């Protein structure tokens, strides 16, 4: 279905409760904000980061910054639960040398979406991206190298971890409007953690 992608469904189930406590802690220092894309449009997905570097939008485009543009303070440190879960996930996928220095935390409110894009702000594209889904289920869609390539759908549920390596690392991807509902741990939203080798 996807070359280089290792899907580990429900892998983060045991760590989930502590990951949500740590997202809330990260958010108390660097709050969730809906970033404004270079063209002047506010994204529906609320984001924040933890680690040495953090993904953000800017006037000139998209970049990794060691400073939070909103608080003007550094991003919070990468929590131990985050580091430990990512490490075990990457190792189980055949990447024991993967050491992330950036974790983009996405919050999806009901109806929130993320249109087709590529993750190409990283120095080494051979390095994977570890994605961890928490809360409400979402339909992830992926294509190919071009923007007009056929889209394939994949449901990502609570605890699902996918290590996007190989060819799948360069694929155009996104999230369809989050369907309304309830989850015992997140109430009415979905969280997604994307660990990156940004330095
Ligand atoms: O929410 C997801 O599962 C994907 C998020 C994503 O692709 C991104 O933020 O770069
Ligand atoms: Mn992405």
């Amino acid at each position: 279905l996807a070359a280089g992608a290792v899907i580990l469904r429900r892998f983060a189930f045991n760590a989930a409760e502590q990951l949500i406590r740590d997202i809330n802690d990260v958010a108390s220092q660097s709050p969730f904000r809906q970033m404004v894309t270079p063209g002047g449009y506010t994204m529906s997905v609320a984001m924040t980061n933890c680690g040495h570097l953090g993904w953000t939008t800017h006037r000139q485009g998209y970049l990794y910054s060691p400073i939070d543009p909103q608080t003007n303070k550094p991003w919070p440190a990468m929590p131990q639960s985050f580091h430990n879960l990512c490490q075990r996930a990457a190792t189980a996928a055949g990447y024991p040398d993967f050491q992330p220095d950036a974790c983009l935390i996405n919050r999806y409110a009901p109806g929130a979406k993320l249109s087709l894009h590529q993750d190409k702000d990283e120095p080494d594209l051979r390095a994977p991206i570890v994605s961890v889904s928490l809360g409400l289920p979402a339909i992830f869609q992926f294509g190919g190298l071009k923007r007009n390539d056929p889209l394939k759908r994949l449901l990502l549920e609570h605890g699902d971890v996918v290590v996007w390596g190989g060819e799948s690392r360069l694929f155009y991807h996104g999230i369809q409007p989050l369907k309304a509902g309830f989850h015992p741990l997140t109430i009415d939203c979905r969280y997604n953690l994307t660990f990156r080798q940004a330095g």
